[PDB]
């Protein structure tokens, strides 16, 4: 997925996700069914 799908479907840019602590990160990959 390249940034602008990312933002897409997490709502939020690469940079703002690994602005997130890993765990939160965990929990969203695994939310949005890309674990």
């Amino acid at each position: 997925l390249s940034d602008e799908d990312f933002k897409a479907v997490f709502g939020l840019t690469r940079s703002a996700f690994a602005n997130l602590p890993l765990w939160k990160q965990q929990n969203l990959k695994k939310e949005k069914g890309l674990f």
